[PDB]
């Protein structure tokens, strides 16, 4: 068997999920094993240009056994390709859904027409020699054998290493546009704009963006609509700056925002993030329309069954659904966190906890300052992420 270092790339569409995808495809693979995958990287498109072309990459490598021969696992990385969604060969370098490169086969060297091993520009660029170095920290290009590889990885400028990564927990980071995060000066409101760079910067794989408060004791159709798309809008404005490109979740109780915000963006929408039931029937006609995740609260067992009927009932796959047990919505809490594992094997769905700053589920006195709050969000997340929930909510990481 030999271990295969493939290098992969993306510049567009769910960037982070296009790598999860083809990662989980060739783990899907009886004569394939993952022994590794490596830490996550940015850096600027490198072209060779219409200005479109440059939006920020998203580079890793993962490291694996197999007994496929190069030839044979250059036709199965092909084939991944497309099944993720790669286009007819097009244009010389421009925005890719997937990019799945053979850079190294331990200390093969494979000079042919259509494979060369190491990969030709393996040592030329930072984005695929960082993540593989991170992977073999020993390995020396076997046409090289002098050359320091790390020195060379000096010679190649800075790159920057994300903390985003490829676990199986990510982190949601909360947006919020409410009166709540108000702070907004005479010729500036950039609160909203600075709590996204920051959330980005920290390790935030999702964003949730929701524009009604968040405190118990509304605003109106259009109101909230805006609040939305203004940020949205904002957002696709700085695709291209974000060093990591997040998934976005919206936040919103009224099927009519949902419906507004989708017709306009549903191409940078991942997931719907309902906190009341409504109209749950027409609320999965539109989800499963736009294909999107959408989220089943407890606003247990059968009341998320129940819920989860009709969304099947109306066309949408139960692989798109989570639930979440909906802490701070009604001691009670910390029974059913200590037994989330179990809920989420009955119910059959993924899990979505948003433990942040709530109290309860925390165990702290309601009295809690911020830091208090935060700390222990923290060190619970850490529990969470050991325990693999798969998405946690929280308001800093
Ligand atoms: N180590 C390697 N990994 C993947 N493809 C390789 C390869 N060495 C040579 N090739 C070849 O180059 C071909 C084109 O693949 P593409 O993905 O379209 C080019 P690219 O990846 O965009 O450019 P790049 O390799 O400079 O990054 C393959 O069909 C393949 O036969
Ligand atoms: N930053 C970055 N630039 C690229 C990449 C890549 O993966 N990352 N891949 C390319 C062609 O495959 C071309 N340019
Ligand atoms: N899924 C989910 N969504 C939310 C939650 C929450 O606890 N879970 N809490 C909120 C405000 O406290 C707002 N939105
Ligand atoms: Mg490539
Ligand atoms: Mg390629």
């Amino acid at each position: 068997m030999v271990q295969y270092i493939i290098g992969i790339g993306t510049n567009s569409g769910f960037t982070i999920e296009n790598i999860h995808l083809a990662i989980t495809a060739l783990e899907s693979q009886q004569n394939i094993r993952i022994i590794r995958k490596a830490s996550l990287y940015s850096s600027k498109a490198v072209l060779k240009a219409p200005k479109e072309w440059d939006i920020r990459f998203l580079n890793t490598a993962v490291k694996i056994s197999s007994s496929l021969k190069p030839d044979e696992l250059l036709v199965l990385l092909k084939d991944i390709e497309l099944k993720i969604g790669r286009d007819l060969n097009a244009p010389a370098w421009s925005p890719r859904v997937i990019d799945l490169d053979i850079l190294a086969a331990e200390d093969l060297i494979l000079e042919t027409d259509k494979l060369t091993i190491p990969h030709k520009e393996l040592i030329n660029r930072s984005f695929a020699l960082a993540p593989l170095l991170e992977l073999s920290k020993g390995w020396h290009h076997p046409k090289y054998v002098e050359w320091d590889l790390n020195i060379r990885l000096k010679e190649l400028g800075e790159i920057v290493k994300l903390k985003q990564t490829l676990a199986n927990t990510i982190r949601m980071g909360i947006v919020n546009l409410s009166n709540q995060s108000f702070s907004d000066g005479n010729f500036d409101d950039n609160q909203r704009k600075l709590n996204l760079d920051e959330l980005i910067q920290s390790g935030a794989e999702i964003i949730d963006i929701g524009a009604e408060s968040t405190k118990p004791d509304p605003i109106s159709i259009e109101e909230e609509f805006n609040k939305l798309n203004e940020f949205l809008e904002y957002f696709k404005s700085q695709l291209a700056n974000l060093i990591y490109k997040p998934l976005v979740s919206i936040d919103t109780r009224k099927l009519e925002v949902m419906q507004k915000i989708l017709a306009k963006h549903h191409d940078i929408i991942w997931m719907i993030n309902d906190v009341e039931c409504n109209n749950i029937e027409q609320k999965a006609q539109l989800i499963a329309k736009y294909n999107k995740k959408y989220v089943i609260i407890h606003n247990v067992c059968d009341y998320i069954e129940q819920k989860k009927q009709i969304l099947l009932k109306h066309g949408i796959a139960q692989q798109n659904i989570y639930f979440d047990i909906g802490f701070g919505f009604g001691d009670t809490a910390r029974y059913l966190l200590e037994n989330i594992i179990e809920i989420k094997r009955r119910l059959e769905l993924k899990a979505l906890v948003g433990h942040s700053r709530k109290p309860s589920v925390l165990g702290l006195t309601k009295d809690s300052n911020l830091a208090t709050l935060d700390r222990a969000t923290r060190e619970l997340s850490r529990k969470l992420e050991k325990l693999d929930i798969d998405i946690i909510r929280v308001h800093k990481i």
